[PDB]
């Protein structure tokens, strides 16, 4: 369209969990971005509009991968936008510890829009253009609905599961130093010459120490996902019904090898491949709209049961030789999808390279709305 400004880099990052985002960081009012900033990451593009509005290309180099994997030497690449964050209009008027304890507890998103609440129903839209210069092999995910996990809810040395308030939480944070979801002894950083070392406000430089018996609920496979992998395009819904998720249980379906609408399970989770496409017949070089409608599974909290299953709906629209082209490819299937936690779910698109690949990522996104229903 326009050449007065084509690509735009928007490179402001905000760590929605532990810091709100200010008003120079927040994107088309709406979206904040997470992940590498470098400026090629993430840029408003005016060459390809998206409903009369510049849509935002998404680009993951080979050397991307700023993230480590869940394997030792295995790393990862993102590049996204959050629709859920908090603001410091959020916390205007309360007391400034609030906002103080909430980033200690890595809940300051709850503070903020764009989440939906446990076993609601919810429509969602948006759209995807995928050049024909996108490898078949990538692997990405282009579009997903994160999971809030119990930021306060832990497990005792003993094994015993607690849910403990933000302030009792932020008191076992002075003596232990929570790694992910492992707590280690807090240990005083020391310099060459054996003096403590102090951070920016004169305080201790804290790091891990041993593992001290403390866990904390954190991280999980996201509730459902949209992407491709091994040369297909997948729509993946995952569901973990125990009370404080188990990250060593690693029930994860495998689009290539996992039948369409099969859970995979364990004792806690189950994971569907809802659809899959070979990444050849994925219509290219043309906008398509995902509509998804989700009625979030409802679990049993402490009770850990399947109180309702959910169900997924998704339709993909797009036009093909010069005709509008609807296809119902998860036609209202009952499924478990979700996690058995105290607050919902939050959208994010752009990408997600996982699968320890280093292979080129470049798409562009479009049009998000979210209705309720
Ligand atoms: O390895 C990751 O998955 C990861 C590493 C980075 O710390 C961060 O990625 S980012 O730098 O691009 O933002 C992010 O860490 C998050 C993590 O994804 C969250 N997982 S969750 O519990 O399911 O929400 C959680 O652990 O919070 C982490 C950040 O914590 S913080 O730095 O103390 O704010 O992803
Ligand atoms: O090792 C895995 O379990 C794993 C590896 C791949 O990156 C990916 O599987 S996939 O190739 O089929 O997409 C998936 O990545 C997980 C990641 O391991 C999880 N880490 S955790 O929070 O500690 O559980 C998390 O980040 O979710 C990723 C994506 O999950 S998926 O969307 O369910 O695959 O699993
Ligand atoms: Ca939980």
């Amino acid at each position: 369209t326009k050449n007065t400004q084509t690509l735009m880099p928007l490179t402001e990052r905000v760590n929605v969990q532990a810091d709100s985002a200010r008003i120079n960081q927040i994107i088309d009012g709406c979206w904040v971005a997470v992940g590498t900033n470098k400026p090629h990451a993430i840029q408003r593009d005016f060459t390809n509009l998206f409903d009369g509005k510049p849509s935002y290309r998404f680009e993951l180099k080979t050397e991307d991968n700023t993230l480590e994997g869940y394997a030792k030497g295995e790393t990862k690449g993102r590049a996204e936008f959050s629709y859920c964050y908090a603001t410091s209009d959020d916390f205007k008027g309360l007391p400034a510890d609030v906002y103080q304890k909430a980033q200690i507890t890595k809940t300051v998103y709850h503070h903020g829009k764009g989440a939906c609440p446990q076993g609601s129903s919810r429509d969602y839209e948006f759209s995807v253009y995928i050049p024909s210069s996108l490898d078949s092999n990538v692997s990405t995910i282009f579009a997903q609905w994160h999971g809030m996990p119990d930021r306060t809810l832990v497990q005792t040395p003993q094994g015993e599961v607690k849910k403990l308030t933000v302030d009792e939480f932020v008191e076992l944070e002075k003596t232990t130093f929570f790694k992910k979801n492992a707590g280690h002894e807090k240990v005083v950083r020391l310099d060459k010459q054996g003096n403590p070392m102090k951070d920016k406000n004169g305080k201790p430089v804290y790091k891990a120490g041993k593992l001290n018996g403390w866990l904390v609920e954190q991280g999980g496979y996201p509730p459902l996902a949209f992407g491709f992998s091994g040369g297909l395009f997948y729509i993946k819904a995952n569901s973990d019904r125990k009370w404080l998720t188990d990250k060593d249980d690693r029930c994860n379906a495998n689009p290539g090898k996992t039948p369409v609408m099969k859970p995979l399970t364990s004792e806690y989770k189950a994971s569907t491949i809802a659809y899959k496409l070979p990444f050849a017949d994925f219509p290219k070089d043309c906008w398509i709209t995902f509509r998804v409608h989700i009625d979030w599974t409802v679990y049993g909290k402490e009770a850990e049961t399947i109180v309702k299953p959910g169900m997924l709906d998704v339709r993909m629209d797009y036009q093909e030789q010069g005709k509008k082209v609807s296809k119902h490819i998860v036609n209202n299937e009952k499924i478990l999808i979700g996690r058995n936690d105290e607050d919902g779910y939050y959208f994010k698109f752009g990408i997600y390279r996982v699968g320890d690949s280093t292979v080129p990522v470049c798409y562009n996104l479009a049009g998000y709305s979210e209705r309720l229903e």
